């Protein structure tokens, strides 16, 4: 398996993680704010390059926090290079992360504004051989973390929101082969980029943050969905998963990059 003690309830909500998990109080914690108005352009910045081609997705899992598409990362199927990024990172897997009410729930926020769910696609530098290792380099993993703002129901984000039923409780897992993740990027990349974290415990601060300035969308009927999800398992008192998202936190001596600016 893979118990599951932190969460986001009164007691074990993202408040308290400082306990058991020091660095949530780090120099470099996420999410955060984006400032439009502070944000800074380097010239050394290129354009997000999303190979995703040959990704091949395999099952989802409910972890009891979230639920999540796994992709097989023991080849560069898919990968992501340039962008603020320098080497190369395999796609391992991706989640979100949603709120409990249409008007909030995402992590990242710009300009203080909230969105329904975030996307978060994580990927680990491959010159650290595995995911494991890499989360512990101060370069080891990036997240492109794109928004999501009610509107239009989003064919893409269905295949994925359809099956959740089969994966209802903590530990359940579907055979989720042939889904393609770039089928959940916009069309436009601009993007944000900072040195942050995790967003969970162990909170680890050793991801790249690509926040997409442009969000996907999806139809509030969708949204309820992701809040079907269990937080507890198979046997357990049913506890909802209808939030599960951190507050931004201090930018700290850090800046936000922005491309094009
Ligand atoms: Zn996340």
């Amino acid at each position: 398996r893979c118990s599951h003690h932190w969460g986001y309830g009164k007691h074990n909500g993202p408040e308290h993680w400082h306990k058991d998990f020091p660095i949530a109080n780090g120099e470099r914690q996420s999410p955060v704010d984006i400032d439009t108005k502070a944000v800074v352009q380097d010239p050394a910045l290129k354009p997000l390059a999303l190979v995703y081609g040959e990704a091949t997705s395999r099952r989802m899992v409910n972890n009891g926090h979230s639920f999540n598409v796994e992709y097989d990362d023991s080849q560069d199927k898919a990968v992501l290079k340039d962008g603020p990024l320098t080497g190369t990172y395999r796609l391992v897997q991706f989640h979100f992360h949603w709120g409990s009410s249409d008007d909030q729930g995402s992590e990242h926020t710009v300009d203080r504004k909230k969105y329904a769910a975030e996307l978060h696609l994580v990927h680990w530098n491959t010159k650290y051989g595995d995911f494991g290792t890499a989360a512990q380099q101060p370069d080891g993993l990036a997240v492109v973390g794109v928004f999501l703002k009610v509107g239009d129901a989003n064919p893409a984000l269905q295949k994925v929101l359809d099956a959740l039923d089969s994966i209802k409780t903590k530990g359940k897992s579907t055979d989720f082969p042939n889904f393609d993740p770039g089928s959940l990027l916009p069309n436009v990349l601009d993007y944000w980029t900072y040195p942050g974290s995790l967003t969970t415990p162990p909170l680890l601060e050793s991801v790249t943050w690509i926040v997409l300035k442009e969000p996907i969308s999806v139809s509030s009927q969708q949204m309820l969905k992701f809040r079907t999800l269990n937080f507890n398992a198979e046997g357990e008192p049913e506890l909802l998963m209808l939030a599960n998202w951190r507050p931004a936190q201090p930018l700290k001596n850090r800046c936000v990059r922005g491309f094009p600016k």
